């Protein structure tokens, strides 16, 4: 059930940051996470084609603040 079993776990776990019960919330909201949807990219085939687990996305440095929502 969406993704997770039944979002049983209930430790906040997400491509962006919150439930997979709040998963599609999260992936309306930013978008990227993590490249999980695939359409989303321009070129279809992303650089970071993962479904992101736990801050997958952007682990080299680019920003001294670590904001998950950055560009
Ligand atoms: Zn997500």
């Amino acid at each position: 059930g969406s993704t997770a079993m039944a979002t049983t776990m209930e430790q906040e776990i997400c491509a962006h940051s919150m439930t997979f019960e709040e998963c599609p919330k999260c992936s309306a909201l930013q978008y990227r996470n993590g490249f999980y949807l695939l359409k989303y990219d321009e070129e279809w085939y992303p650089e970071e084609l993962l479904t992101d687990g736990e801050d997958d996305v952007f682990d080299p440095d680019l920003d001294m603040e670590v904001v998950f929502e950055t560009q």
